[PDB]
């Protein structure tokens, strides 16, 4: 009876095995655009992905992860709210059964069709497992997806999903350029929060881009053909793998822009 997104093991159950689910800095949150304060002391954001080394794509039963070589500073996030250097280790998405839901963060309670998370760890803790034990251990760059025009930089991901349909399947995924997933603008919102899946650790500086990317209905339909289940188990479509908005509590969301 491990955690997931069903009625019997979904986000309302997680607190039973992971009590930090009801903690003070849980993610995601609703971003109230009229309450978020422009902070003129936020430095520009530095996304330096030109030397990024992608290796593998994995269906982990909750999402699919595109994994990077993080054994050196190759693909890093710096600046904005961050001190020091955060190494890209993986990206993944959360998405819905229909275009009206799927994002984890919301903007004035608006839900996007999906949300991309680019996950980075703070190099001053040496490895990822050490970083997630620290309040400033991770930086996740969150990017909303809306359904419209195709994202060309996403199609190599979409076309490999048939090969990793079920939990525990992986495929070689070299020479993938994550810069193809970014919007034009790096304007963002930032707040301190958590992992959005168990173990829900309160180790994340969230950086959520204001500008969504557009993907096509055909691209997101292929996300929805993935399976949560292992091969030769009953088919459960991988849809609605998003946690809903958590209480903001004693936190302030900061805007990079006026
Ligand atoms: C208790 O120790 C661990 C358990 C554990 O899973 C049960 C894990 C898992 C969780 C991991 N990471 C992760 C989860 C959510 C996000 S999101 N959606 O962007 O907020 C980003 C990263 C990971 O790599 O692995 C990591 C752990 O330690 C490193
Ligand atoms: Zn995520």
């Amino acid at each position: 009876h491990h955690w997931g997104y069903g009625k019997h093991n979904g986000p309302e159950h997680w607190h039973k095995d992971f009590p930090i689910a009801k903690g003070e800095r849980q993610s995601p949150v609703d971003i109230d655009t009229h309450t978020a304060k422009y902070d003129p002391s936020l430095k520009p954001l530095s996304v330096s992905y030109d030397q990024a080394t992608s290796l593998r794509i994995l269906n982990n039963g909750h999402a699919f992860n595109v994994e990077f070589d993080d054994s050196q500073d190759k693909a890093v996030l710096k600046g904005g709210p961050l001190d020091g250097t955060y190494r890209l280790i993986q990206f993944h998405f959360h998405w819905g059964s229909l275009d009206g839901q799927g994002s984890e963060h919301t903007v004035d309670k608006k839900k996007y069709a999906a949300e991309l998370h680019l996950v980075h760890w703070n190099t001053k803790y040496g490895d990822f497992g050490k970083a997630v034990q620290q309040p400033d251990g991770l930086a996740v760059l969150g990017i909303f997806l809306k359904v419209g025009s195709a994202k060309p930089g996403l199609q190599k991901v979409v076309d490999v999903l048939d090969s990793i349909k079920t939990k525990g399947k992986s495929a070689d995924f070299t020479n993938f350029d994550p810069r193809g997933l970014l919007p034009e603008s790096l304007d963002y919102w930032t707040y301190p929060g958590s992992l959005t899946t168990p173990p829900l650790l309160e180790c994340v500086t969230w950086i959520v881009l204001k500008e969504p990317i557009s993907v096509s209905s055909e691209q997101v339909l292929k996300f929805r053909k993935l399976n949560f289940n292992g091969e030769g188990e009953p088919e459960e479509l991988m849809v609605d793998n998003w946690r809903p908005a958590q209480p903001l509590k004693n936190r302030q969301i900061k805007a990079s822009f006026k």
